[PDB]
C-alpha cells in the first residue's frame, strides 16, 4: 500500500540498474571506471545475492554493498570477477552511498549491519577489501587492519587491502 521509510534487504538482479546508476556517480564521474559494470553487479547478485546489502528509502535505494566470497590471503586481479563459493572471506566489491545522503553515518550504518549479516553465516571468517589511503582510518573503525598494498590494478589508482577477523 506504501513505500517504507526506511528498508534493508539483500539485494537481487533486479536492482542492478540503480547500484550501477549510483556507481556512475559515486566513482565513474571520480575515475573514470567503477568496481562492477552492470554486468558484474548482475553476475554476483545471481550467483551471490545472499552477499549483497541495500538500504531502500521510501522505494529507492540510497547506499549499497555488493559482494562475493574469495578463498585466499590476499586480493589478486582475478578476485575482481570471481566468487569462490568454498571461500572463506567476504570480499566487498563495491560499497557506496547515494550523493544526496551522504556524511549522515548511512554509510557506517550499512557496514556495521553487513558485517553482521555476513558474519552469521557459516563460512565467512573474515571479509576483504581495497581502498585508497585516505580511506583506511575510517575502516579501521569497524575491526579492519591496513594489509599492505593491494596487488590489484585499476588504471592509474593504487589501493591499501584491509582485512576484518569475524
Ligand atoms: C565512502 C562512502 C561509502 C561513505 O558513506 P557515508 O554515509 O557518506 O559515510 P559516513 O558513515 O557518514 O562517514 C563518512 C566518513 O568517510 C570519510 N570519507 C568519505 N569520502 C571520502 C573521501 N573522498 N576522501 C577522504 N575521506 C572520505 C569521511 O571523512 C567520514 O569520516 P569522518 O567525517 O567521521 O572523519 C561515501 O563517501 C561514497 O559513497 N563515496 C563514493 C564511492 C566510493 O568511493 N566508495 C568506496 C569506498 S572505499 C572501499 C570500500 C570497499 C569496497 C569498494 O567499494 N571497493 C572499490 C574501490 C574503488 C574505488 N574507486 C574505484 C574505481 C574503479 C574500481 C574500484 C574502485
Amino acid at each position: 500500500h506504501t513505500l517504507p521509510a526506511n528498508e534493508f534487504r539483500c539485494l537481487t538482479p533486479e536492482d542492478a540498474a540503480g547500484v550501477f546508476e549510483i556507481e556512475r556517480e559515486a566513482f565513474i564521474s571520480v575515475s573514470g571506471n567503477c568496481p562492477l559494470n552492470l554486468d558484474e553487479v548482475q553476475h554476483f547478485l545471481t550467483l551471490c545475492p545472499e552477499l549483497s546489502l541495500g538500504w531502500f528509502v521510501e522505494g529507492r535505494l540510497v547506499a549499497f554493498i555488493i559482494g562475493s566470497l574469495w578463498d585466499e590471503e590476499r586480493l589478486t586481479q582475478e578476485s575482481l570477477a570471481l566468487h569462490r563459493p568454498r571461500g572463506h572471506s567476504a570480499h566487498l566489491h563495491a560499497l557506496a552511498v547515494h550523493r544526496s545522503f551522504r556524511q549522515q553515518g548511512k554509510g557506517s550504518v550499512l557496514l556495521w549491519r553487513y558485517l553482521h549479516h555476513v558474519g552469521a553465516q557459516p563460512a565467512v571468517r573474515r571479509a576483504v577489501l581495497m581502498c585508497e589511503d585516505a580511506l583506511v582510518p575510517f575502516y579501521q573503525r569497524f575491526g579492519f587492519h591496513p594489509a599492505g598494498p593491494c596487488a590489484i590494478v585499476v588504471g592509474s589508482l593504487t589501493f591499501t587491502e584491509m582485512h576484518c577477523s569475524l
